[PDB]
């Protein structure tokens, strides 16, 4: 539909520059004939989801890399795909223009931009906050009677979650996480530093910790939003750690299961909101198995627990078969949702890289690991962020997709934006994760899925210089016979004839 205009900043690829006249975007989606295939193709040297098309071919010979479908070996459902609005992202996308805050919205939830279908919304403020809040600062008040949404829900937060599901043709999902309580609920009084709630679970702390999430849950319906699920707590380990810096609320896993049982699920299951679920965790995978061993092993809390929410820091190196892998094998039935994943969080690295590839290529790789370890969505962090990767009261500032330029009216488009549409604008809410048999030793990330209609989606990461002469077998369908050039991703799509 419109092309992306480049922009180098110096780093190994392009931005794509959008402002209040021009973004790129795609035409209406629509499949390649039967007997026909789709690729989007994104490379380091510049091209971003370019469209073309190729036949389907009866016959194949060659000794050539041969990836073949398994349509019938069949593994996760697919919740989907997005990123959260943080007071940050609000703030970012509010400075720029009507016109350009159109552009950005329709870049990530239009079917002319990449299709997210999940939204993370921040319970009050966390580091991506210029002011430190919550919704019950008034002490003592544990009926919460003075329970109020502020400003930055009523006029930022819940307009712009508004446009983005008008402009939205997926149903959207939203997923709430609280940092910290109000601090008279805390034992240190503080919003930040080393506390948990005071007491233990089933007093009247607890108590009113719940009840905060109905009466969150009840604001929000008043504002005609209902969410898809809560975590009980936004990385909860934090809180546990002296000095930590900003808005936490620290649980052990046998508090987190405590609370759950005795206090979150019950409230949660009592109220008109008992369809909204739980999810536990919320923090790093090297926690599981042992927190999901805490928390699920007893009935009490495992009766109200939905899945497990796993944040990515894709800087920082962890196990992925001893945690994620193990936790499926332990707990099949208990789903796990990648709920945070960011990139740009080490102090000595510029937290923003215009057109870093690499970082694209971290965040394609994360999402093709997530989903080969059973994982049922992604959800990348702040929408957009300034060139500091802030605001961030504590200077926390990290990268985003989208980054924004006031002062030009421009806002860019990174690698990252691209890395994750080829996964968010291609595998619909209900699609199901499906085998792919290489035939070779290969150095390709790939990873397939069948949509609710039975059409297919594969993604090729190749993270190497070398181009990956390789066809794609379906077995019922054909052969796709393509390359995989070194530092691209390509998707492909087609119908499947029975
Ligand atoms: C928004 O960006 C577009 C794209 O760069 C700008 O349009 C370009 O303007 C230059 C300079 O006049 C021309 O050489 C290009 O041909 C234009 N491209 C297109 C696609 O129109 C546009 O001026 C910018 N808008 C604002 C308000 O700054
Ligand atoms: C495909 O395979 C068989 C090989 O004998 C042949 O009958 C057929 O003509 C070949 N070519 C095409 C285009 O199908
Ligand atoms: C359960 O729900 C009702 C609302 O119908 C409420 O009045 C009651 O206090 C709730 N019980 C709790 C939170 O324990
Ligand atoms: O994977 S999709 O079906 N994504 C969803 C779209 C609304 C139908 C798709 C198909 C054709 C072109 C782009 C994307
Ligand atoms: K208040
Ligand atoms: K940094």
């Amino acid at each position: 539909a419109r092309p992306c205009i480049p922009k180098s900043f110096g780093y190994s690829s392009v931005v794509c520059v959008c402002n209040a006249t021009y973004c790129d975007s795609f035409d209406p989606p629509t499949f390649p004939a039967l007997g026909t295939f789709s690729r989007y193709e994104s490379t380091r040297s510049g091209r971003r989801m370019e469209l073309s098309m190729g036949p389907i071919q009866a016959n194949h010979t060659g000794t050539g890399l041969l990836l073949t479908l398994q349509p019938e070996q069949k593994f996760q459902k697919v919740k989907g795909f997005g990123g959260a609005m943080t007071d940050a992202a609000a703030l970012n996308i509010l400075a720029l223009s009507p016109p350009a805050q159109n552009l950005l919205l329709k870049s990530y939830f239009s079917e002319e931009g990449i299709g997210y279908n999940i939204i993370r919304v921040p319970m009050a403020s966390c580091d991506f906050s210029i002011r430190t809040y919550t919704y019950a600062d008034t002490p003592d008040d544990f009926q919460l009677h003075n329970f109020s949404l502020p400003e930055e829900d009523t006029k930022l937060k819940i307009p712009l979650i508004h446009r983005a599901l008008q402009l939205a043709q997926r149903p959207v999902s939203l997923l709430a996480s609280p940092w910290t309580s109000p601090t008279w609920l805390k034992t240190n009084g503080a919003v930040n530093g080393k506390g948990s709630l005071k007491g233990q679970p089933g007093d009247i702390y607890h108590q009113t910790w719940a009840r905060y999430f109905v009466k969150f849950l009840d604001a929000y319906a008043e504002h005609k939003l209902q969410f898809w699920a809560v975590t009980a707590e936004n990385e909860p380990s934090a809180g546990l750690l002296s000095g930590y810096p900003f808005q936490c609320l620290g649980f052990t896993p046998e508090h987190q299961r405590d609370f759950i049982a005795r206090d979150l699920g019950p409230t949660l299951a009592n109220s008109t909101h008992h369809n909204v679920r739980l999810l536990m965790l919320d923090d790093q995978r090297l926690l599981l198995p042992h927190w999901a061993k805490v928390v699920l092993t007893d009935p009490e809390a495992a009766k109200y627990v939905h899945g497990i929410a796993v944040h990515w820091y894709l800087d920082f190196l962890a196990p992925a078969k001893a945690t994620l892998g193990e936790t499926h094998r332990l707990f099949p039935n208990t789903m796990l949702f990648a709920s945070e994943a960011c990139v740009g969080s080490k102090f000595w690295e510029q937290s923003v890289r215009l057109g870093s590839w690499d970082r694209g290529m971290q965040y394609s790789h994360s999402i093709i690991t997530n989903l080969l370890y059973h994982v049922v969505g992604w959800t990348d962090w702040n929408l957009a962020l300034n060139p500091e990767g802030g605001p961030n009261w504590v200077r926390n500032f990290v990268d985003s997709p989208i980054i924004v330029d006031i002062t030009k009216d421009t806002f860019y488009k990174q690698p990252m934006f691209y890395h994750l549409g080829h996964f968010s604008k291609f595998i619909p809410e209900g699609s199901q994760r499906v085998g792919l048999v290489a035939s070779q030793k290969n150095d390709l990330d790939a990873v397939a899925l069948m949509h609710p209609d039975g059409s297919a989606v594969v993604v090729v990461l190749n993270r190497s210089s070398k181009d990956v002469p390789l066809t794609i077998k379906d077995p019922a369908v054909g052969f796709l016979e393509t390359i995989s050039p070194g530092y691209s991703i390509h998707t492909y799509l087609w119908r499947r004839q029975h």
